[PDB]
């Protein structure tokens, strides 16, 4: 688990990355 | 642009599917 | 785990056809 | 461009931290 919990933390943060990467995106274009 | 809004559209897919398997692995975990 | 295989499944597809719109972007930008 | 050319820089740095964080997951699970 404690390996698996920390591969989660780091999806969640790529996750919210794309979100805001994505946003801006779509308004630039 | 034509093709730039084909692209958008896509990431905002992978996005929105990113984020739903990110959701199941943290409750699987 | 049966279901952690098929989150990883799913992760794995995410991976690749974000990095197939990004090569998209990448030549259309 | 100015404004493309920055995300896609942004969206290839996630995309090869994605890439890392699931080959990690995939040999965890
Ligand atoms: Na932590
Ligand atoms: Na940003
Ligand atoms: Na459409
Ligand atoms: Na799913
Ligand atoms: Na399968
Ligand atoms: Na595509
Ligand atoms: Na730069
Ligand atoms: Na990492």
């Amino acid at each position: 688990v404690k390996q698996l919990e920390d591969v989660v933390e780091e999806l969640l943060s790529v996750n919210y990355h794309l979100e805001n990467v994505v946003a801006r995106l779509k308004k630039l274009v």
